């Protein structure tokens, strides 16, 4: 496994290299994102926080949603402190009822949306049948169908001006699965799914100004899981997260890997049947 | 677009060529499923119905379930008609509650179930906002959720035993996408993870017994969806998808596409230009009833 080991970080040191390289020659157009109305879930803490404050950098008005009311509240004091204009609401997003009541808050007291952030996540990391069949239920209804129910509230006004973006943080488990998280993948890739979905509909629908991103990043720094030992992919800081998305966006990138050399994991998948699967797998463990 | 529909024949012809010849250079071996007790959810009507059947000739004791009592006595009758012992049970596969029950009536009157076929399912074509949010809720408890209930009430002995085999019938829904099917091909990506973190979740904690197998189809003519047409894929019957999902169960196949060459499709997204996805759409021009704004 010292060769494999030392082949993959060559792989991965060209492919960094390599992209950086086509960002100078071949610069991707970068949109602005000012005075568009942000609506981001999960933003008191983590990659939702620290997305929220790039937004304020862009000058965008931000409409930040979170269960947790002190950490939203911390993170629009320092959105106010970047120069931007905020409103913090309490919502539960994996909750139907409280998403549409919290919509009709937003437009009578923001306006219309254009820009969403499907950010809010849930894990409760065991062995399916070490499981709770309530976390199951709570891992669907939060990263999932919570997208659901807030793309179909915000989606009629985007739709009525040809504007818009939506935004999916799935991650690098919507793609490729890791033991002890079977609910999660399952429904991270829910999510993906739901990204391409709405991406192919809204092209054969004929709405051109309505752009999509998907977020999906390895483990990041921010208390969501424990700590792991992976060897390969690298745990990343949340700023650098949070960096990644917003040069995504705006960029109109539709599918984001944090790190970006993720995609090479990804092709080496459809191309390994299958005694070469659990040799990579072992040099994370 | 003639050259592009000519290089698409000519990658299918040869994929279909290719596999022929690989299928005796190096055959799969064939396991035995009789006496196995294999419980097939959705057994009232096409793949469900006609996999039973497959499991009959098979000789395996068969457990099937569905909402429809009607239908699902109807298969067991034809079961029965090929030489197998068969249990009906009414059950709803997005209920978590008569599931949980309906499994402590499996064991006392059938005994433990060996393989399970996670085949039920639903769908309700519509662009996303032309869907009703019951639609989605149910799209989900039956497509994904269930799955989740059955398999932890069923794992438990198959652990035990190291021995069993959990089939997890998702669609080309689970891998690409269709407009006007936002739930369910969200749903059918789920299902596609299910199986793919289980399978992976088995071999790290040293379950060498019990397999895993994903069957995902192309359209199939069992009126599930309306007026399917498919210009590259064909309109599959659904006598032929249960005998493709009896041959991958048997040979330990864990990635059941029908038709097998559809993963041509699926490698060509992977390398996809951006400009040629879309001359492939329209070549392919899917059709098929759904709620497009009315
Ligand atoms: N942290 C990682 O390693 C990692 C890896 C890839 C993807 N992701 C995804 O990124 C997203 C954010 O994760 P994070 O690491 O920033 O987590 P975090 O714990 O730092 O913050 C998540 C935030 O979501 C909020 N939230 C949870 N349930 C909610 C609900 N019902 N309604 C509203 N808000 C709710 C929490 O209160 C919290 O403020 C999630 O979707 C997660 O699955 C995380
Ligand atoms: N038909 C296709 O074109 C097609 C394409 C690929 C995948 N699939 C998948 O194959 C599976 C079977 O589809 P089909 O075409 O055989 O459908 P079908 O309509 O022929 O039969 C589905 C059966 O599932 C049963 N069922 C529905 N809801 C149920 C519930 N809550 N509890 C128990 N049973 C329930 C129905 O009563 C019916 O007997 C589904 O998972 C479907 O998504 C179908
Ligand atoms: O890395 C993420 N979590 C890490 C864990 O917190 C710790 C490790 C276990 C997996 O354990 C093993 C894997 C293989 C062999 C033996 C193991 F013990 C998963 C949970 C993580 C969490 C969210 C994500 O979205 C993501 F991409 C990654």
């Amino acid at each position: 496994n010292i060769i494999l080991d030392l082949l993959l970080l060559l792989l991965t040191i060209i492919y960094s290299y390599l992209e950086a390289l086509v960002k100078v020659f071949f610069p991707r157009k970068r949109k602005s994102v000012a005075g568009e109305i942000v609506l981001i879930t999960g933003a008191g803490h983590g990659i939702g926080r620290w997305t929220a404050y790039e937004f304020a950098k862009q000058k965008s008005r931000l409409v930040l949603w979170d269960i947790n009311k002190h950490g939203v509240e911390e993170t629009a004091a320092e959105c106010r402190k970047l120069g931007a204009t905020v409103h913090t609401f309490v919502v539960d997003c994996g909750n139907r009822e409280d998403i549409y009541n919290s919509v009709k808050q937003v437009k009578k007291e923001v306006g219309d949306v254009t820009i969403l952030v499907n950010n809010a996540g849930t894990v409760y990391p065991a062995d399916l049948l070490s499981t709770k069949d309530e976390e199951i239920t709570k891992t669907f209804e939060i990263n999932i169908l919570g997208h659901f129910w807030i793309t179909k509230a915000l989606l009629p006004s985007m739709i009525k001006r040809n504007h818009g973006h939506i935004v999916t943080v799935a991650s690098v488990c919507g793609h490729g699965v890791i033991p002890y998280l079977i609910p999660y993948c399952s429904s991270k890739f829910a999510a993906v799914g739901f990204h391409r979905a709405l991406t192919l509909e809204l092209q054969t629908l004929g709405i051109t100004g309505i752009k999509t991103s998907c977020l999906c990043p390895v483990f990041v720094n921010t208390g969501f899981t424990k700590n792991p030992s992976t060897r390969l992919w690298p745990i990343l800081e949340t700023d650098t997260v949070a960096r990644s998305l917003i040069d995504g966006i705006l960029t109109n990138k539709k599918m984001i890997f944090v790190p970006s050399y993720y995609n090479i994991y990804l092709i080496l998948d459809k191309f390994l049947p299958e005694r070469a699967l659990a040799a990579i797998n072992h040099l994370q463990n």
